[PDB]
RNA sequence: GUUCGCGAAGUAACCCUUCGUGGACAUUUGGUCAAUUUGAAACAAUACAGAGAUGAUCAGCAGUUCCCCUGCAUAAGGAUGAACCGUUUUACAAAGAGAUUU
C-alpha cells in the first residue's frame, strides 16, 4: 500500500477530512469520535488521539464508553501517570458511575 | 509683512521717506495608504463526466455543516443551492462442556 512517508501523509490527510466532515456534519455519533480516535492511535500519533477524545468529551461527556476508551487507550501505549489524571477527572464529574470507580 | 515706540540721516519740521533697533500681531500640515510582474477578484475556455426520491420522470418544503452565492431583505431564488450516499467490534458477563498449559 504504502511505501514512503509521503504517501503516509496523503493517506492521513484523506482520512482526516474524511472523518472531520462526517464528525463536522454529524457531531452526536460518538461511534464515529472513537473510530477516528482510534484510527489516530494507529498512527502513533497520540497528541492528536487524546484531542480527539478530548472533543468527544467536550460534545458528550455522559456517554461512559468514550471514557473506558480514552482510559484504555492510555493504558494501552502503557502512559499510566496520564491515564491516572484522566480516571481522576473520570470519577469527579460521574462520581454515581460504579464503573468509572472500578475501572 | 502690517503696526506701536526709541535712536542715526533727510526736513531744528519731532508727524511724512530711509537706515539701526525694542515690543505686539501670526505658531507645528499630512499618511492605517509609495507608481506595473512576487501578499493573492471572478467568469470564460478546453477535455472528460453528468441530473435528489426510484422501475421511470418531475413539483417541491425542510433539517445538520468550521460551504456559501444572488437579493433592500427576517421575502424569495441559487438542481429540492451545494456538501449528506461512506465507515462501522469491548461498560462484555453467567452457566455449563471438550481439548490442555500449571
Ligand atoms: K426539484
Ligand atoms: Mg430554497
Ligand atoms: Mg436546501
Amino acid at each position: 500500500d504504502i511505501l514512503d512517508l509521503e504517501e503516509l501523509r496523503e493517506y492521513q490527510r484523506r482520512k482526516r477530512t474524511e472523518y472531520e466532515g462526517y464528525l463536522k456534519r454529524n457531531r452526536l455519533d460518538m461511534g464515529q469520535w472513537i473510530r477516528y480516535a482510534q484510527f489516530e492511535i494507529e498512527q502513533h500519533d497520540m497528541r492528536r488521539a487524546r484531542s480527539i477524545f478530548e472533543r468527544a468529551l467536550l460534545v458528550d461527556s455522559s456517554f461512559i464508553p468514550l471514557w473506558i476508551r480514552y482510559i484504555d487507550a492510555e493504558l494501552k501505549v502503557k502512559c499510566i501517570n496520564h491515564a491516572r489524571n484522566l480516571m481522576n477527572r473520570a470519577i469527579s464529574t460521574l462520581p454515581r458511575v460504579d464503573k468509572l470507580w472500578y475501572k
